[PDB]
């Protein structure tokens, strides 16, 4: 059931945006309706409505593949049928008196005959050929001449017809008025092309022949909005669209003696079950003929061997299904067999195929059943569920062809062996799809090549240690051998192996070149065949790519025997890590490519060079030999060095030395060349401006386990510390020198400067970790403004902390997205701390003012973590928190307070005068004020205390108090309160009289006017309600 609305959809899609008459709206609503009742299928309505587009569309789908070899694209259609650019197209004005005929014959001597696309092409196919060929020939191949014959349409009496002589008069009449062709060969060549027009249109009217259907399917693609195929320089029709009628004849085995012979055409044998018996039985002879030949054996019973008396020939495909087990052999009994497709769910397999057959064994549920191939062309394995199942090729027989192996395990337990023998190439590829708290450990592995087999590649999941959400994995061994291993003189063929994660790895091939690695390994053993002959070609490429390894890369054969002289590693796409590289007759080193390549340790004594070449760059945590040169390319290298002898020279980009002693050898030198590098002085002491040994650093960072004492800052621009032996003095450090520390260090950190005698003398300290660091003790002697950036570089809030020690300092401003408990004892010249632009939920801020200067203003400003600033008694501290849950700590003096957003606490720690007092400006529900430390004599009220104490139109704030403190403090300290002259005032009482003593007796002001009357005390702790 169609809505009309839907099927002026389909029409308007079809006919490329324009929408339908009214008349035709009248023709289109009749089918709808006529589909809600049953007089008419679905398929049956939409089919009319397309044939309706005819006239507009299918003219010129039809006639360009006649033409020009190929249907118009969707967008190029578009333009011809119904566009807004071209101002007369087939639905338009220009077109509207043309019958559908004349549409046909007008498209197609446009496309023929003039300066059109076909021109050239039917110009010279069609010349000196006469009327009567023309016409037979494209009856041809537009409707077909079987075809029409069998849909019963006589072809000699219509071929005739078009080519009678009244016929070529009326259209050489036609050509010779219409178009503008005077010459007598033009003429000739037009009227062929308006036949083959007038050819078209009968056959698009009666729905006979190729080009009628192939285009039919078309515009119903068309219909719903978007061309499937829209190639963007056209769509061959006959291509995209296929009509493959003909699929030969269907013949089923019974549970008797069959004898069936197929049609020498596309056809299919079953052989299915009967009662559950078996069809396939005794004496069955089946018989194909041409070469789309299928058989079909379906058996709830284990199948077992080929009957007796059967034989199958002539037949290319072979699909064996069965709800038990598989044991079948193929090399004999079945003869022109191309493929055999053997299908297991919850059983085991054995199957051996005759060479020449594509075997391809797939089994669901494997579980504890093995599977075991043998033979074949090219074999594919493909096992899913898999658990104790050995996968097994080739055991007995190896491929001629590929072997491709994959396996899929759910189960906690173990994945059971893999193993193959022989074939040209090739893949073992495992996967492990367990849960996410257990830990599956995946399968060994073994290939053993035969003399044909080039490559290997096996393939695991990536291992991981088991989580909370986390699913663990444990790689498989693997061992690939080639034939010629354990030889003497035979060649050997295994040329490239690929590994995609793997545990305990090893390679044996005399012709080995090319290894590539992924993934996370345990250990690769390389070995080469035992060849006696001294190999002269000593190569290893080592591909990585996303490489992470426990353990060793090591070259087995250099040891006692030949290994490889120069080894190139080309990192790819992902960072790789290979924990130790173990090369012992290794002497170049190349790392090159496009990712950084990582070798935590070397050991490749040989070695006379390393050279990379890496985009990204390349890091070697070894220390190089002393005699060993190393040149960088650009991207950041970085390596470590000793008493260098010879000259190392780091490249572009942003490089790294680490150095273990001060001054080099021989001569013995280290340029860091162009871009910002670091030179990292794992040291007692340094002074490398000095030494022209040294050039081209930027960036002096102190770290290392033998990293200590008075370092030379001259020359360098930038600082750096990490973690240190102990002690460490940065000397000569000049103007707009920053340190940044990167890790804990031990001992005081003493910065002196270049000359610090001035009064505007700036430093940047910067923490920059991931975690929460320790910075320790750093001193600032003679700087006046101390900027620290606390910075967090991962998603995740965290506190440092610092020790500073800077005397002269006046400001401190702290900036960054981490919280800083800065340690601020005896920095008394201090009177602006600004952590205002920190940033996190809880980058926390601490501070306590050490200032001691009388009647000194200090400003104590917070940032947006939860932070805890306390100021002097000697000051006027105006202490200002800013987001979040901040505590203000009042120890004497006249404090201004402003907890900003959120729960703020209002430390209470001072009794102050009358005169010098804590005023809180903004105080507001949520926060706090907490009194325990003027709690002189016991511990305060407790309950929700909050009826104003009320006095006269012109009381005084000193009448105000003094009636406040009216009671008896002496052995139990009471709050009360007030709002004097605008603004709100709590008071505790310690005293005997009524007289509020400035002493004892307490004062908080509280600017504007704030009832607490609903507000209680927690302990000792006022929460404003
Ligand atoms: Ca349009
Ligand atoms: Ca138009
Ligand atoms: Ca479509
Ligand atoms: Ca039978
Ligand atoms: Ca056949
Ligand atoms: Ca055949
Ligand atoms: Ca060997
Ligand atoms: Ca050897
Ligand atoms: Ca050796
Ligand atoms: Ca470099
Ligand atoms: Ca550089
Ligand atoms: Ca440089
Ligand atoms: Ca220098
Ligand atoms: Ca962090
Ligand atoms: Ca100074
Ligand atoms: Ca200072
Ligand atoms: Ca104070
Ligand atoms: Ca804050
Ligand atoms: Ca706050
Ligand atoms: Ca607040
Ligand atoms: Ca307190
Ligand atoms: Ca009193």
């Amino acid at each position: 059931a169609y809505t009309t609305a839907q099927l002026v959809t389909a029409y308007t899609n079809a006919n490329l945006g324009k929408a339908p008459d009214a008349a035709t709206t009248l023709t289109l609503d009749a089918y709808a309706t006529q589909t809600q009742t049953g007089g008419l299928s679905d398929a049956a309505a939409l089919t009319n409505t397309l044939k309706l587009v005819n006239s507009t569309t299918a003219v010129a789908i039809q006639t360009y593949q006649f033409f020009t070899g190929v249907a118009p694209s969707a967008a190029g259609l578009d333009f011809l049928v119904d566009s807004t650019t071209n101002t007369n197209d087939l639905n338009d004005a220009y077109y509207s008196k043309f019958a559908q005929e004349n549409r046909f014959i007008n498209f197609s001597i446009n496309l023929a005959t003039g300066a059109g696309a076909g021109a050239t092409a039917f110009a010279a196919a069609y010349t000196g050929v006469s009327y009567a060929q023309t016409v037979a020939t494209a009856y041809d191949k537009i409707i077909g001449n079987a075809v029409a014959t069998a849909a019963g349409v006589d072809v000699a009496a219509a071929v005739a017809f078009l080519s009678r002589q009244a016929n070529i008069d009326y259209l050489t009449a036609f050509v010779r008025a219409n178009t503008p062709f005077t010459a007598a060969a033009d003429i000739d060549l037009a009227v062929k092309a308006a036949l083959i027009g007038t050819i078209l249109n009968a056959a698009t009217v009666s729905g006979i022949g190729g080009y009628a259907t192939a285009t039919a399917a078309m515009i119903n693609d068309l219909s719903d909005g978007a061309l499937s195929t829209d190639n963007a320089a056209g769509v061959n029709l006959f291509t995209a669209y296929p009509s493959s009628g003909v699929s030969g004849s269907t013949l089923s085995l019974t549970t008797g003696t069959d004898t069936l012979t197929g049609t020498a055409n596309n056809d299919t044998f079953v052989a299915g079950e009967v009662a559950g018996a078996a069809t396939l039985t005794v004496g069955d002879t089946l018989s194909g003929g041409a070469g789309t030949d299928v058989l079909n054996w379906v058996q709830a019973a284990a199948v077992t061997a080929l009957p007796t008396g059967v034989t199958i020939s002539g037949i290319e495909t072979m699909n064996v299904t069965s709800g038990a087990a598989i044991t079948l052999n193929t090399s004999s009994g079945v003869t022109g067999l191309t493929a055999l497709n053997t299908n297991t769910s919850g059983a085991a397999q054995t199957v051996t195929a005759g060479a020449g057959q594509n075997l391809t064994a797939t089994t669901a549920a494997q579980a504890a059943n093995n599977v075991a191939v043998d033979g074949g062309a090219n074999v594919t394995v493909a096992s899913t569920g898999v658990t104790s199942g050995t996968t097994t090729v080739g055991a007995n027989s190896a491929a001629s062809g590929t072997v491709s192996v994959s396996v899929a395990n759910s189960s906690t337990t173990t994945t059971g062996a893999i193993a193959v023998t022989g074939g040209t190439a090739v893949t073992v590829a495992q996967t492990a799809g367990n849960a996410v708290n257990t830990t599956l450990t995946q399968a060994d592995v073994t290939v053993t090549g035969n003399s044909s087999t080039t490559a290997v590649t096996v393939t695991q999941t990536a291992a991981a240690t088991a989580g909370a959400t986390v699913a663990g994995r444990v790689n498989g061994a693997v061992t690939i051998t080639d034939s010629a291993a354990a030889s003497a003189t035979t060649a050997g063929k295994i040329a490239t192996v690929t590994l995609g994660s793997f545990g305990a790895a090893t390679i044996d091939s005399s012709a080995l070149t090319t290894v590539n690695l992924s993934g996370t390994g345990t250990s690769l053993g390389i070995g080469r065949g035992a060849l006696t002959a001294t190999p002269t070609a000593n190569t290893l490429t080592l591909n990585v790519n996303g490489l992470t390894t426990t353990g060793a890369i090591t070259d087995s054969e250099a040891a006692a025997d030949d290994g490889f002289t120069t080894i190139n590693i080309a990192g790819s796409t992902a960072s790789s890590t290979i924990a130790s590289l173990v090369a012992a007759d290794a002497t170049t080193l190349n790392i090159s490519g496009d990712a950084r390549v990582t070798i935590t340790s070397h050991t490749a004594a040989a070695l006379t060079g390393i050279t990379v070449t890496n985009s990204v760059g390349a890091t070697l945590g070894a220390e190089l030999a002393t005699g060993l040169v190393f040149t960088g390319g650009a991207g950041a290298d970085s390596i470590l060095l000793g008493a260098t002898t010879k000259a190392i020279v780091m490249g572009a980009g942003d490089d790294t030395v680490t150095v273990s002693s001060a001054t080099l050898g021989a001569g013995g030198s280290v340029n860091g060349g162009d871009g910002t590098d670091v030179l990292v002085a794992n040291v007692n002491g340094s002074s490398f401006s000095a030494d022209p040994a040294f050039g081209g650093f930027e960036t002096l960072r102190v770290a290392g386990a033998a990293a200590q004492g008075s370092h030379n800052a001259n020359g360098f621009t930038a600082l750096q510390l990490g973690a240190t032996a102990g002690a460490t003095t940065f000397t000569n450090v000049a103007v707009n020198v920053g340190l940044t520390v990167l890790a804990a260090p031990t001992g005081t950190t003493t910065v002196t400067l270049a000359n610090a005698t001035g009064t505007s003398d700036v430093f940047n300290l910067t923490l920059s970790s991931s975690a929460a660091l320790a910075a320790g003790t750093v001193a600032l002697a003679g700087v006046e403004t101390v900027n620290i950036a606390a910075t967090d570089t991962n998603t995740t809030a965290h506190v440092d902390t610092l020790t500073l020690q800077a005397t002269s300092a006046k400001s401190i401003v702290v900036t960054g997205n981490a919280g800083l408990n800065l340690t601020n004892t005896g920095n008394t010249a201090v009177t602006s701390f600004d952590a205002s632009a920190v940033t996190g939920t809880g980058s926390a801020v601490t501070f306590v003012s050490a200032n001691t200067t009388v009647g000194e203003v200090v400003t104590i400003r917070g940032g947006a973590g939860a932070d805890s600033l306390t100021g002097s008694a000697t000051a006027n501290d105006t202490i200002i928190g800013g987001a979040g849950a901040d505590t203000l700590v009042y120890t004497g003096g006249t404090d201004t307070f402003t907890g900003g957003t959120g729960a703020d606490i209002f430390d209470i720690n001072a009794i102050g005068t009358s005169t010098a007092f804590v005023t809180i400006t903004d105080a507001a529900v949520g926060d706090k004020l907490d009194l325990v430390g003027i709690s002189t004599n016991g511990a305060i009220a407790d309950g929700a205390f909050g009826a104003a104490v009320t006095l006269g139109a012109a009381a005084t704030l000193a009448q105000y108090l003094d009636a406040a403190a009216a009671g008896d403090g002496s052995g139990t300290s009471v709050a009360k309160w007030f709002q004097f002259g605008g603004d709100t005032y709590v008071v505790v009482d310690s005293s005997a009289g009524a007289t509020f003593v400035s002493g004892a007796d307490a004062v908080i002001k509280l600017t504007g006017l704030v009832t607490l009357t609903t507000s209680a005390f927690a302990t000792e702790v006022l929460t404003l309600a």
